[PDB]
């Protein structure tokens, strides 16, 4: 997998033009690790190999993505902060997601993209049946809003890598 895997961000990129585009692979320990990742004209760093701490994604952020698979992250510009609340409760997948259309990243995160060079990124998920194998991201170095269709496009291909991850698991 971590060879084919390594081939799809290649195809990823190419279909989004995205300058960096790697994927993240869950560990059960809540540890995840770049076994895929690509650059445009070196413009941004490498950072395959090295392993990412969970404590970056508490659980509340990551529930999301395995309950209502949806989060982006809107231009750094219009400075949108997230925050914890009291009432808490999280909606199961059986109810529509019932989500904005946008999804805000407190300013902790905020500043680690900014950090990064990023500014606006679509973070589209990996899974397979009711468990999260990874975790896909496309970093974008400027504004660019999505589409009913584009988004399929891309949503879907998210879709089709994350089944990759599944057929492919029965082989190891
Ligand atoms: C600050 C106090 C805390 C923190 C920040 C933080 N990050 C998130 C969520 C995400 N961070 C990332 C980052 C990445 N992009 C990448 O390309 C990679 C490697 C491939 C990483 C690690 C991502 C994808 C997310 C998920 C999207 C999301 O916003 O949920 C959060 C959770 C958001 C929230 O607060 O609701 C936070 C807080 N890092 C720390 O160590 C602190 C705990």
């Amino acid at each position: 997998l971590d060879q084919i895997l390594r081939a799809t961000v290649e195809e990823v990129r190419a279909f989004l033009g995205t300058d960096r585009v790697k994927v993240y692979r869950f560990d059960p320990e809540g540890h995840g690790t770049v076994v895929a990742e690509a650059r445009g004209g070196e413009r941004l760093p490498s950072l395959l190999g090295l392993t990412f701490p969970a404590g970056d994604i508490p659980e509340e952020a990551r529930r999301l993505f395995r309950l209502a698979q949806v989060r982006v992250i809107v231009d750094v510009e219009a400075q949108s902060r997230s925050i914890s609340q009291p009432e808490s409760w999280g909606l199961s997948a059986r109810v529509p997601l019932g989500e904005p259309l946008q999804r805000p990243v407190d300013p902790c995160h905020v500043h680690y993209l900014k950090s990064m060079g990023v500014a606006s990124s679509l973070v589209v998920p990996l899974m397979h049946h009711q468990e999260l194998w990874g975790l896909l991201v496309s970093h974008h170095a400027e504004p660019r809003p999505y589409s009913q269709e584009e988004l399929q496009v891309v949503q879907l291909l998210a879709d089709q890598v994350s089944i990759a991850i599944a057929q492919a698991e029965l082989s190891l």
